[PDB]
């Protein structure tokens, strides 16, 4: 089982419709025009996927064409199965056609979801690495350029996480990646003024202490987000 509310809402129309069918002349043929309706249009759905997708575009489009033969492969088997409702031999033709399709669609999904979850995280790691080096800056200036170029990274992490946030379909696994995402946000704010502090009194071991504090609270926030959006 995936958890994704894209994924579920995907899945659903052509599922539905497949079990339909395997579970049962002139109305066969009616369920399998739904099952071929059903099927282009997440077909429509898929290529979309594939257009959109920055990570393992490739293998996206090799899935989706899969599902094309797949598909093709079950039309065939279940108008054939349809012209003869009652034959064995040709419903279970169908029946491995089907199995073979919501096998392939299946595993663009994954595949799908993979590419959405590595976005993710290449965002937490460039972010993770930004916010290292402003925990690492020596002056206000150098800071000052570090937290400018954290921010940069941050925006587009921000719509990425929060994306994410609006697909899990479990409210536990949804409000706790919020919490996290919270968490990274108010983290580097209280880094940046536990640098600043730091630069301010460089003498005193309790600013370099709570500099040190914040960013570990940093890297819980992060591993927290990308543990929450796996599921």
């Amino acid at each position: 089982e995936i958890r994704t509310l894209t994924v579920e809402r995907l899945l659903e129309p052509l599922v539905t419709q497949v079990t339909t069918l395997v579970n049962t002349s002139k109305k066969a043929h009616v369920l399998a025009a739904s099952v071929e309706q059903a099927t282009q249009n997440f077909l429509e759905k898929g290529e979309q996927i594939a257009k959109e997708s920055q990570d393992l575009k490739e293998e996206l489009v090799a899935a989706v064409e899969d599902v094309r033969k797949q598909g093709e492969t079950m039309r065939i088997a279940s108008s054939e199965f349809a012209d003869d409702p009652c034959s064995s031999v040709k419903r279970g033709t169908m029946v491995r056609a089907a199995r073979a399709l919501l096998s392939a669609v299946t595993r663009l999904l994954i595949l799908a979801d993979m590419a959405d979850v590595m976005r993710l995280l290449s965002h937490l790691k460039i972010v993770e690495e930004a916010l290292e080096a402003v925990k690492n800056a020596t002056n206000e200036q150098d800071l000052a350029n570090r937290f400018k170029e954290f921010g940069k990274e941050m925006v587009k992490l921000n719509y990425v996480a929060a994306r994410r946030q609006q697909e899990l379909k479990d409210p536990h696994c949804r409000d706790e990646m919020a919490a996290a995402r919270g968490a990274l946000k108010k983290n580097a704010t209280m880094l940046y003024t536990a640098s600043q502090a730091f630069l301010r009194h460089p003498d005193v071991a309790a600013t370099r202490a709570n500099r040190d504090y914040v960013f570990k609270q940093v890297q819980e926030a992060i591993a927290g987000i990308s543990s929450a959006a796996q599921a």
